[PDB]
């Protein structure tokens, strides 16, 4: 089976970095082509009862700020087995249990700069899509409770260049119109800024869908990092979204924030970020949507790593607003 | 739906750069594999009259002078909408209206070193296939007149690294056995050789296909560029082709040339290129062709840009002749 | 048609390089995803009797020690023609006749570090998968005898950076349960270590499949190299595998070795490698296999090239053992 998500966002950005030429370079109108094509299949082996599953998914073919061209396997690409009793196991490149909740619902619409890869903690707060991963997905026990658990090699280890690794777990419980979400991830042996780090990240959240057309989500996220020289860091964060759906339309407000980072008990000032976002979406077909989106990113003002050099954050390139229209079509 | 052009040229080149070791490296037999796989489709949205269209086309999988392997999205890759009243609008990565006519008919057979990316003018005479583009293609009004128009982001703007942009327009009129072609492209905020450039390129052409088996194309291209320091540059060029088609055979002579560049009113000597090409093509199948081809490229002898450094042209590597056989098949 | 091999090997390696941090870096658990997607087809041209053939095969989507993503055209990618009287001719990226026998059977299971790309001779003992190649595959004359022959450009020449080339031939003869194999490859104008090299490799080998469930292979490989400064080098090598297949199971022991390199008649001590490997395989489906594998790599201890610099070998990263399980599925 060939599948695909055809997705195209025309997005205008207006940057306020403090440098006008940089604002000219980063800002302006671009096309964010997140179209991808993938291949997947099942096969029932004659001599093995768990059903074989597999997927090979290409990357974004032309994202904004990037060149054309994606290879096959850049996104979720795996093999596995699935049973009605124990759910499914996947080996390969997949989303960590924590990141899947960070990405959805908590990064939509355009909150990712702050809540996905945003933040200021050292080490690696969590992986997102990670290769060299084994991931178990429980079935939805009693149609209300499921578990996601995974471990895998780190980024450096996947190149034979390190021994970083990570493990994570997430749970979901359905309670009436609500879903409750909790997740953990632990990153070990993370090499950065001349230190070896350990990261621990905890997430709790809630999601609601109501028959009057309101739906919403709220998430709290707590990140701790410990470096080998004794330094401890802490940063937490939140994301929330409110939606109203009526006929063929969805109205959505979203907000997400990282709070000031605390190093060794001391709060580093102006190390917070937040983003406010408004979106109108049109259900143009059961297989497609049209959307318009406007958002505002106010980033942190800078921070040094443990090597006395500037640590990179999603605010390094400066504050910016964004206006966009987009289409996404699934097949 | 999956489509493809299976394209294979076995090409022998004999260079004459003036350095025998460089002739040895650059010359010799190679296999130019321009085979490409693509994906496309349409979708009539329930709630939108213009039909949704999309395409994702992979690159040349193993061209000569390049390593193996191509990603999806390297060639024309877009979304868009179409309607019989107002035509087609495409967003993503497409051919500029000007470049399309430069490429076909005027670059065939093997005239592209001179007429396509050949030239000496500064800035960017035109884009060829460009991401971050919106392109309107009109219906063929009265089955005779159509309009291609496009604006897009520049090469550097595509990476958040600059603020270049461009706009282009082309028109075609069918008149008996003739087609009349005209095209403009203007490139802006082009950063090169220490300056910011504006380019203006104009093209006029004719094509004819006659019942006696003769067909032909002839084009004139006018390139002007102006630099931020006041320097003005001008270069013009021609391409022409003559075909005789009898039964399953087509014989073809092509010729193209860039004439001497003029900078601030003064002609720069020996800045011209020309190419003379001969080809025989066999219609081996309604879906495929075989061909043999020989061509002479005599390039310019060098020029400097406005940074007092050598400006790269397609002649930088030296003159060369080329004899080749090829196969193209379409599905 | 779309076809694929879905291949996943979870491999744990334990290195003994003599550097504990390198051992931690190179070793540990990885996922080796060699899943690959391809496209192939034939076409009967209306005006040409030999059937047109073509294939475009993608790379490994996520191999161990490598990043995710592969393009189309990274594995066997070609056009060609086939007729019954004379076999098939392919043009493009294919395996050389010598390499095809090195790889299968003589590299399985996991012998490749030693027998495939392993070794210490200078220049280029042979290509493996090579672009810019023309390869003829004879039919099986008298239902017992076939021939493979090929000529191609070199690694450098396919980028326009040299004039290396190569040619190769192989022959197979069926003798009851046996197949006899022989092959030759010659490489020319190989530029390495300040010299230009000529390589000559010869291979003889036997495969047998007996109805008792016993099968085996045994190969002897002889490698000669001549540098432009007069230096001669010689190294030979061996690969053997023993298999017992009963029911849905295949047991396998393999062994391969490169022996000490001789330079100008003098044996260079400790320039040998060998590998011993055991494997159990389960025919889980007519389309798929599960396997478990353990192997031990004992690599050479270093040598200099003719430029007084260390010559890279598959032992440069140091000795290692490896334990793994895998699935391969074909569609
Ligand atoms: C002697 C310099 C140019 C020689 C070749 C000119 C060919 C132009 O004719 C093409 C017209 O159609
Ligand atoms: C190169 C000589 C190898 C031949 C020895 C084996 C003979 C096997 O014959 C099979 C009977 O049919
Ligand atoms: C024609 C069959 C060749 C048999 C392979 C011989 C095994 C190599 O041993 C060489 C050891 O040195
Ligand atoms: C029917 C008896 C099979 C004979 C065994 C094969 C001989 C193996 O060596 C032959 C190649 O050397
Ligand atoms: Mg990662
Ligand atoms: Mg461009
Ligand atoms: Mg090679
Ligand atoms: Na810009
Ligand atoms: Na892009
Ligand atoms: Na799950
Ligand atoms: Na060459
Ligand atoms: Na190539
Ligand atoms: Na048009
Ligand atoms: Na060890
Ligand atoms: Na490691
Ligand atoms: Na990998
Ligand atoms: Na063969
Ligand atoms: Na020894
Ligand atoms: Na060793």
């Amino acid at each position: 089976e060939v599948y695909g998500i055809i997705a195209m966002q025309a997005a205008y950005r207006d940057y306020d970095s403090g440098d006008a030429k940089q604002d000219d370079n980063l800002g302006g109108m671009q096309l964010n082509n997140e179209s991808r094509i993938g291949f997947r299949g099942k096969k029932q082996f004659a001599n093995f009862e768990p059903t074989f599953i597999w997927q090979i998914e290409g990357g974004y073919v032309d994202p904004s700020f990037g060149g054309e061209g994606a290879g096959l396997g850049e996104r979720d690409t795996f093999v596995g087995f699935e049973s009605a009793s124990w759910g499914q196991v996947r080996l390969g490149r997949v989303l960590t249990p924590m990141y899947e909740l960070v990405d959805w619902p908590a990064s939509n619409p355009g909150l990712g700069d702050v809540y996905d890869w945003g933040g200021a903690i050292g080490g690696a707060k969590y992986q997102d899509r990670q290769s060299n991963t084994i991931r178990w997905d429980s079935p939805m026990y009693a149609d209300k409770f499921s578990i996601d658990a995974a471990v895998g090699a780190g980024d450096k280890a996947g190149l034979g260049a390190g021994d970083d690794y990570w493990g994570g777990i997430a749970a979901h419980y359905k309670l009436g119109p609500l879903q409750l979400d909790a997740a953990y991830e632990g990153n070990r042996n993370i090499e950065a800024e001349g230190q070896t780090w350990e990261n621990n990240t905890y997430l709790v959240g809630v999601q609601g869908w109501f028959e009057n057309g309101i739906s919403f989500f709220a998430q709290y996220k707590y990140m701790e990092a410990d470096a080998s020289n004794g330094v401890n860091e802490k940063q937490d964060a939140m994301s929330a979204g409110l939606m109203y759906t009526t006929g063929d339309w969805q109205y959505k407000l979203g907000y997400a924030a990282n709070f000031d980072l605390e190093r060794d008990g001391k709060t580093l000032s102006n190390t917070s970020d937040d983003v406010v976002s408004a979106q109108i979406m049109y259900f143009v077909d059961p297989s497609a949507v049209l959307y318009a989106r406007a958002r505002m990113n106010d980033f942190n003002e800078g921070l040094d790593g443990l090597d006395d050099a500037a640590r990179w954050t999603s605010g390094t390139n400066g504050d910016y607003n964004e206006y966009s229209v987009g289409v996404e079509y699934y097949f």
